[PDB]
């Protein structure tokens, strides 16, 4: 696999979006995922939606948080709608999949990284971007705004994000909350500290999804 990877520019990564209060980061997450592997297959890059996964997972729990693994199951069992179709409200509300139409794209699985293993999640980061944990508590993670961090951070992971890219030293993570955090966005957390949790336990629960 190459030195560098970066999933924008080939087009394949849609632009930052804000959480709000709302605990939904395993929905935007998942979303991000969808979106390149859509992009990946058939050579077309939309939005899709995260209030879906929001309003009709539910083996996940709305705004009080989720699994980006059951997001990704719904994608492949039913499918997914254009964001602009269900957009984002920032609170859960009933699931409206049915009166909305019929579903834009659909997956046909799901797959976990190797967990706990760096090497790992970047082969599978060459391939797609990947649905990642890390923990994001910490003030030091909540004030980022710039550089490779490599904490202050603990691996008490509680924030789903998507890996987009890597490169020499870091991972390049697209982040939910919204363009003024970090850099446009995206952090780019350190890589290679021979720590098998990763740096804010990044390597502790990834997923991608899968479509033939
Ligand atoms: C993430 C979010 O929107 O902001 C985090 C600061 C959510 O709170 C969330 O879904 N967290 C999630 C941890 C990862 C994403 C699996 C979580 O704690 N879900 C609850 C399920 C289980 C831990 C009881």
């Amino acid at each position: 696999i190459p030195e560098y990877v970066d999933w924008r520019q080939k087009g394949a990564v849609t632009p930052v979006k804000n959480q709000g209060s709302c605990g939904s980061c395993w929905a935007f997450s998942a979303v991000v995922t969808i979106e390149g592997i859509i992009k990946i297959r058939t050579g077309n890059l939309n939005e899709y939606s995260e209030q879906e996964l929001l309003d009709c997972d539910r083996r996940s729990y709305g705004c009080n948080g989720g699994y980006p693994w059951s997001a990704l199951q719904l994608v492949a069992q039913y499918g997914i709608h254009y964001r602009n179709t269900y957009p984002y409200e920032g609170v859960q509300r009933y699931c409206r999949s049915r009166e909305k139409g019929p579903y834009a794209a659909k997956t046909d699985g799901v797959r976990q990284v190797q967990p706990y293993n760096e090497g790992a999640l970047l082969y599978s980061i060459a391939n797609q971007p990947v649905s990642v944990v890390l923990e994001a508590a910490g003030k030091d993670f909540q004030l980022y705004r710039g550089g490779i961090f490599v904490g202050p951070c603990g691996n008490k992971v509680d924030h789903a994000v998507a890996a987009v890219g890597y490169g020499p030293n870091y991972i390049l993570i697209k982040n939910s909350w919204g363009t003024g955090w970090g850099e446009n966005g995206y952090i780019r957390i350190k890589r290679g500290t021979g720590n098998s949790y990763g740096v804010c336990g990044l390597y502790t629960s990834s997923f991608y999804p899968v479509k033939n």
